[PDB]
DNA sequence: CGCCGCGTCAGACTCGTAGGAATCTAAACCCTCCCCTTAGGGGAGGGTCAAGGC
């Protein structure tokens, strides 16, 4: 599946797919080293449902480019929950 | 005007590897300019992919 039609399957801009590339997180399957056009497949849209779910809890890139490989990571949730706690009451 | 001692200037072998020279040293202010930070958006310029139309 070519950008266009992933980034319909998604509901995302194509431009969400090319930034999420180049900082690593949602990688596509297949780079065609010919023309550069990015295929991805249905496990891509596994990880960009989590991206997402983790995107919509406040969470920052960099903060997920630790989270959704670091899986083990558990301090970083009760810190944004501290976080948001505090913005909140402000 | 001529000659004599003095000031000055210019020359002085080709192969390998080692192989350089090593001291000394304002600070507190202000300014502009350039790049950087999210999470991507927008566009320009240039290619590419299947459709067919003759």
């Amino acid at each position: 599946s070519q950008i266009g039609l992933f980034s319909k399957i998604c509901r995302v801009t194509i431009k969400t797919l090319h930034y999420y590339n180049k900082i690593g997180l949602l990688v596509p399957a297949y780079i065609n080293p010919d023309n550069g056009y990015r295929f991805y497949t249905s496990d891509q849209l596994m990880k960009f449902h989590q991206i997402a779910s983790l995107r919509q809890l406040g969470f920052t890139i960099t903060e997920i480019v630790t989270l959704t490989q670091d899986e083990n990571s558990c301090h970083i949730i009760e810190r944004r929950r501290l976080e948001i706690q505090k913005q909140i009451r402000d």
